[PDB]
This record gives C-alpha cells, sequence and structure tokens, in this order.
C-alpha cells in the first residue's frame, strides 16, 4: 500500500520513540467492550503540584488550586466543535448552545460565528504550539471564556519528569504568564501518558500500523468529555456533506495525527445514524458516568 510511510516512519523518523506492545492490530470489540476499555485504561487527568518539579519553588502556586475532577462538571448534555470549516452554512450554532458544557479547540472564535458554531464555550483545549508560537494568547479576550487546558506532545509514555525536560513545544514560560494576567481562570495541564494510553487502544483496533504521532486534539477532547459527560455530541469531526480543507475561520487535514483511525473507533462507538452525520455531520456517542463495567 502507501502505508510504507509509517514503517519509513519507525526506521529512521521515531521522534517520539514509539515502541507499541500491546496486542497485535486488530483486536475486535464490541461497542461496550470497547467503551470500558477506554474508560478503564486512558487515565484522563492533569498535572498536579505534588508531580516534581511542579512541586519545586518555580511552580509553587502556578497550577490550579482545586482538582480537575472536582470542579468541572460533570454535566448531562455536551457538545464537541472541531474547528472544520465543515460548519460553514451549518445553522448548528442554536442546537449546539442547547448543551450543559461546550468545549472548543485552540482559537476558535465564537464571534460573529454563533449560528453556525454556538456562542458558548465551557472548556478549550489547546495544542503547545499555539499557547507557545502565538503572542494573541495573551491579549485576546476570547481564551478568557471557561476552562482551559493545554497539551504537549510527549516521547512515548514518557514520565512527566522526563517529559518536562523535553516537551515538544516549551510553553512553560507563556502559561506562567497567563496565570498571572488571568489568576482565576482554571488553566490545566494534560498529562504527558494520556494521549499515549488512548494511542495504544487505537492501535490496538486498527486493521494495521497508525502513524507514531500523538491522537489529534479532537480526538482528546472527545476523550476528556466522555468522562465528564452523559452524552456527547460530536459536530463534524466525522465529516458531513460540507466537508472541505479549511477551518470555519481564516488563520485542514495533515499526516501527522492518526486521524482516519481516531475517525474509524468514533465512528464504531457512534450512536446517531448515518444522515446526521452526512447532513449535519453530527455523532452522538454515550459518556463513561453510566456504563457498566
Ligand atoms: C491517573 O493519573 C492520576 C494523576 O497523576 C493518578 O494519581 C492516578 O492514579 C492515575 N490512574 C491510574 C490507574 O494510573
Ligand atoms: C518533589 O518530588 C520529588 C520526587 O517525587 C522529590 O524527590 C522532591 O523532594 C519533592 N519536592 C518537595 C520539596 O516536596
Amino acid at each position: 500500500p502507501r502505508l510504507l510511510k509509517i514503517w519509513r516512519n519507525y526506521l529512521n523518523m521515531n521522534k517520539y520513540k514509539v515502541s507499541y506492545k500491546g496486542p497485535g492490530p486488530g483486536v475486535k470489540f464490541s461497542v461496550e467492550a470497547l467503551r470500558c476499555h477506554l474508560r478503564d485504561h486512558v487515565n484522563v487527568s492533569m498535572i498536579e503540584a505534588t508531580d516534581f518539579p511542579f512541586n519545586t519553588t518555580e511552580w509553587e502556586g502556578y497550577l490550579p488550586k482545586e482538582n480537575f475532577r472536582t470542579k468541572v462538571g460533570p454535566w448531562q448534555r455536551c457538545a464537541v466543535v472541531s474547528s472544520a470549516g465543515s460548519l460553514k452554512n451549518s445553522q448548528l450554532g442554536r442546537e449546539i448552545d442547547n448543551h450543559d458544557a461546550v468545549l472548543r479547540f485552540n482559537g476558535a472564535p465564537t464571534d460573529n460565528f454563533q449560528q453556525d458554531v454556538g456562542s458558548k464555550t465551557t472548556i478549550r483545549l489547546m495544542n503547545s504550539q499555539l499557547v507557545t508560537t502565538e503572542k494573541r494568547f495573551l491579549k485576546d479576550s476570547l481564551y478568557t471564556e471557561g476552562i482551559l487546558i493545554v497539551w504537549d506532545p510527549s516521547v512515548y509514555h514518557a514520565d512527566i519528569p522526563k517529559w518536562y525536560q523535553k516537551p515538544d513545544y516549551n510553553f512553560f514560560e507563556t502559561y506562567k504568564s497567563y496565570r498571572r494576567l488571568n489568576p482565576s481562570q482554571p488553566f490545566y495541564i494534560l498529562k504527558p501518558q494520556m494521549p499515549w494510553e488512548l494511542w495504544d487502544i487505537i492501535q490496538e483496533i486498527s486493521a494495521d500500523l497508525i502513524q507514531p504521532n500523538p491522537p489529534s486534539s479532537g480526538m482528546l477532547g472527545i476523550i476528556i468529555m466522555m468522562t465528564l459527560c452523559d452524552q456527547v455530541d460530536i459536530y463534524e469531526f466525522l465529516p458531513s456533506k460540507r466537508k472541505t480543507d479549511v477551518c470555519y475561520y481564516h488563520q485542514t487535514m495533515g499526516a501527522y495525527h492518526p486521524l482516519l483511525f481516531e475517525k474509524n473507533m468514533v465512528k464504531h462507538l457512534n450512536e446517531g445514524t448515518d444522515e446526521d452525520i452526512y447532513l449535519f455531520g453530527k455523532a452522538t456517542l454515550s459518556g463513561f458516568r453510566n456504563i457498566r463495567c
């Protein structure tokens, strides 16, 4: 096939040194089993102040006051809105606001786009690349709403102390400055391992090898919300008839994230109809709270 690109990646470009030792790809999972596996083995938590070197004087007082779980959520109904241009002229704005909590990505604005993407922002998941390279992040007031979470690609299952020395993007200083400016706004840092714990499951069930790069923010977001909501609506992750190669706002596929396989997994767990995906690009997945495992 054309997956030679992946194997080529392993022989001389394994940037994250991924060494998958789990059940070879292709493991068949019923919907409920996959849901439990995802629930028990993808530990979605934030870096705590007891995690060295965040327990040192340099990081003293900089991490959020209260625990992530005992502050954010839970909620009954939630929505995950991708930044896909497929949302332009979707009119999903209303529907989207009709949820308890909403999670958006990076700099996705709501101003002037409400009718399509909604006007609410409960949680905001951002890449370390954004917070590091975007000066507007320290000024634009859109980052002031809701809760913020930033994540940074790390070496395969690297320990926090190990990751900390070799961050993909060094965003620590910018993270600090922001905290001072907005001391009351909860701003967490995803644990370095959670992306890889999720990656491991995606690989476990995929037909074959997947890109040795972490899951996209989209996939991480869907996961985060599943541990916080009873129900989760995902808009335009699984593309609709309005599929396009740009964001709904002027700054979009790639060859980094194992996007294809993340999509197949969400499709497997989708409780919605094919029509709603085609017309609305809407998928509905159950959260973890009430499942039996
Ligand atoms: C998940 O991460 C948190 C934060 O470090 C940790 O305290 C908890 O025990 C972890 N859960 C598992 C099962 O590894
Ligand atoms: C922080 O944690 C590390 C390892 O867990 C420990 O060795 C160090 O002394 C701790 N710092 C303080 C002052 O608690």
